[PDB]
């Protein structure tokens, strides 16, 4: 029914190519087939909003399949907005402020004084994955370096989340999901018990209140710290620093004025987002306009298709900080799954990017070795670099 394209595991040294490509899509088709992911992708703006919108159609059943199951993302309708509620007030403004203080600066600095002392690095490894990295640490109460050595698992975790037809993704997923699990269950019996003093044993004790204290949605809950909080948000940090680095007038005038972070951000979402969109399950046989999507199949809404819609946001290839009004971002989901931590990633985002530009005036990225951007770089479910080598010092 629908034209065959691959989207998205295609290598460029561009970091606009793929943003680039889903526009280019998007002119040709409404709709298109994804040899790689193996199902349809949603590529036109008003079809994405109609189905964000109608949940009864567009659901998130696809989750229920695979290690998600049990947790707030395959759930619907009434038993969702309930989980939804108590996470929410863990992302609440203030709480995010709280965060910022009490821990996110601290560790900002912190990640950024490991990088002192040396001529080069590269941010990716040493900066954009150490902080997330470390925040959920604080959050669970367990030493960073103990996630460090879950990243495989927790990126063979996400790759069967996307590609959920492919049955050596999704038996890896599991599998990871299994080996994992040791470490889940003593994080949450720990800061299940009343000695808790960490965020995590906040959670707890309120899914506890609720009596919504089972196995599954505690091990859940640490479950998308660790795959949002951890894995998730270092894609955008990277690629925000990218963009930076790349436009070196751009990230001058960020260092001088760090007030400019949150639009920088923002445009960075737009111009090198680090995931395309969302996946759905139709749930009864639909028509879009001209396309029709039959009951039982998964979709994704490619919401990032628009950010290089000349006709929305002229001159797409720019990164333009001053854009009026800012890029709505679309990396984020949609509909009442939007998602609940995006508060936090956008905070860790500001908080070490002004640490790390205010430390190093020098910063600059290595004019040799050039960054390669795909989706699916380094084995993540993330469009971003391979590696952002920069030199920290004059
Ligand atoms: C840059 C960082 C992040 C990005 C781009 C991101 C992206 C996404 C996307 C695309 C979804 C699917 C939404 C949908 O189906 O409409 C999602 C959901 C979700 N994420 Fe995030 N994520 C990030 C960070 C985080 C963090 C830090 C956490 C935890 C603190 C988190 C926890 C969750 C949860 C629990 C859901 C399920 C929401 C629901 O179904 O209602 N994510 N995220
Ligand atoms: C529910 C949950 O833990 C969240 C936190 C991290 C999220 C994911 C983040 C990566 C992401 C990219 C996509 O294109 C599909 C949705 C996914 C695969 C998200 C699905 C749900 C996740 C796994």
């Amino acid at each position: 029914d629908f034209p065959l394209a691959n989207l998205f595991f295609v290598p460029s040294e561009d970091a606009t190519a793929f943003g680039r490509r889903l526009r280019a899509a998007a002119q040709q088709a409404p709709i298109v087939f994804d040899t790689a992911f193996g199902m349809p992708i949603l590529l036109r703006k008003s079809h994405i909003t109609t189905a964000y919108r109608d949940t009864a159609t567009f659901s998130t059943r696809m989750f229920q399949a695979g290690i998600l199951n049990g947790g707030l993302a395959a759930m619907q309708g009434d038993e969702h907005a309930r989980m939804r509620r108590v996470y929410n007030m863990f992302f609440l403004p203030r709480a995010v402020s709280q965060y910022e203080e009490r821990f996110v600066r601290p560790i900002s600095e912190q990640v950024v004084d490991r990088l002192a002392g040396k001529p080069r690095v590269d941010l990716l490894e040493d900066f954009a994955m150490e902080l997330p990295r470390r925040v959920i640490g604080e959050l669970f109460g367990f030493p960073a370096e103990k996630l460090h050595e879950t990243d495989e698992r927790v990126r063979a975790m996400l790759r069967g989340l996307v590609r959920m037809h492919d049955p050596a993704a999704v038996a890896e997923s599991q599998r990871a999901y299994g080996e994992t699990l040791g470490l889940i269950t003593e994080v949450v019996e720990r800061e299940s018990r009343d000695t808790s003093d960490t965020l995590l044993g906040e959670i707890l004790r309120t899914l506890k209140a609720e009596h919504m204290d089972t196995i599954e949605a505690s091990r859940q809950i640490v479950l998308s710290l660790i795959l949002g909080g951890y894995e998730t948000t270092s894609w955008l940090v990277a690629n925000t620093i990218h963009a930076l680095l790349a436009h070196p007038d751009t990230l001058a005038r960020v260092r001088q004025d760090p007030s400019l972070l949150p639009a920088a951000i923002e445009e960075g979402m737009r111009w090198c987002p680090s995931i395309f969109g969302v996946l759905r399950m139709v749930e009864r046989d639909v028509r879009l306009d001209d396309q029709a999507l039959s009951a039982g199949t998964v979709v994704c809404l490619a919401g990032i298709a628009g950010n290089y819609d000349e006709t929305a946001y002229p001159s797409p290839e720019v990164y333009d900080i001053d854009r009026k009004p800012l890029p709505a971002a679309n990396v984020f989901g949609g509909g009442a799954h939007f998602c609940v931590g995006a508060p936090l990633a956008r905070m860790e985002a500001r908080v070490g990017l002004q640490a790390l530009l205010a430390r190093f005036p020098g910063l600059r990225a290595v004019p040799e070795e050039r960054p390669s951007f795909m989706y699916g770089a380094k084995d993540s479910v993330a469009h971003g670099p391979d590696k952002l080598p920069v030199l920290l010092h004059h």
